[PDB]
This record gives structure tokens, sequence and C-alpha cells, in this order.
């Protein structure tokens, strides 16, 4: 679990969005595993606008943060799960690191701000849904 709170927006993994997220929907994209909902309170986070390929992510299944080197956002094949058929997920960044399904939502940050959230993993890989191209989150 986990979310990014920026301005009057909440960014979550689309497959973990709640009834309240869908009732206050701003934007969603199944190919990116992202959903953004509107909030009444002002959010605590800021979004990185950079080309960093290193950062630190929060891993809830270890109660720890780990440093990572990750690929540029790309179109990556993701195996079928209970949430989606087998498909290509876009804007995904992979790194070597630990994850379990419940780690989805953990934030990846660089020195500039939030880069994305944990969205996929397995066998010592972890994948992050990038949010740095979503410029409207800041307006
Ligand atoms: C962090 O996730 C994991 N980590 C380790 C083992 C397995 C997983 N799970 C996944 O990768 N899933 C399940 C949830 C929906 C994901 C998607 N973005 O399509 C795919
Ligand atoms: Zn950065």
């Amino acid at each position: 679990s986990g979310a990014i709170y920026v301005g009057n927006y909440r960014v979550v993994n689309r497959h973990l969005a709640t009834h309240n997220d869908w009732a206050n929907l701003v934007w969603e994209d199944s190919s990116r595993d992202l959903l953004v909902s509107s909030t009444t309170a002002q959010g605590c986070d800021t979004i990185a606008r950079c080309d960093c390929q290193t950062g630190v992510y929060y891993c809830s299944s270890r109660r720890k943060h780990y440093p990572v080197s990750f690929s540029k956002p790309s179109l990556i094949f993701v195996e079928a799960s209970e949430y989606y058929p087998a498909r290509y997920q876009s804007h995904l960044m992979l790194a070597v690191g630990h994850s379990e399904p419940g780690d989805c939502g953990g934030i990846l940050r660089c020195q500039h701000g939030v880069v994305g959230i944990v969205s996929t993993g397995g066998n010592g890989l972890v994948g992050f849904a990038d949010v740095r191209d979503l410029l409207w989150l800041d307006e």
C-alpha cells in the first residue's frame, strides 16, 4: 500500500484504488497501473522533474529503504495477475531489489522529489511506475 499526496491530488496504484478514489477520479491509466483522485486537504509531497536513474525506495515487506539504480521509463511485459491480464505496462522502470505484492505503493525518491511508486516485481526485481512526466500534478 501507499500513495503520493501532491496539491489536491492523491496518486495510487490503479489496482489498489478504493471506492473513494473512483468516486473522486481525476485520471486513470490501466496500461501504467496509475490512478489519481482529488482530495480536500493539501498534500505533503513534491514531484521530481529530472532524469535521475538512481534513488531510494521504501520496501514495506522489510520495513526498510533501499538504494536502487533503475532503467528509464519503458514498455515492459508483465505476467498475468488477479488484477490484470498478461500485458505490456508502459512508463515502467526496473531495478534489482526486493519486493512482494503488498509492497505496491512504496515511494521511490531521488534528491529532487518523488519519482514514482512500486508497481511490479519478482525474483529480485522491482518495478516502479514513473510519475515525472505528469506535469499537471503540480498545477
Ligand atoms: C511488487 O509486486 C510484486 N512483487 C513481487 C512478486 C509479485 C509482485 N506482483 C506484481 O508484480 N503484480 C501484482 C499486482 C499488479 C502488478 C501490475 N502492475 O501489473 C503485478
Ligand atoms: Zn532527480
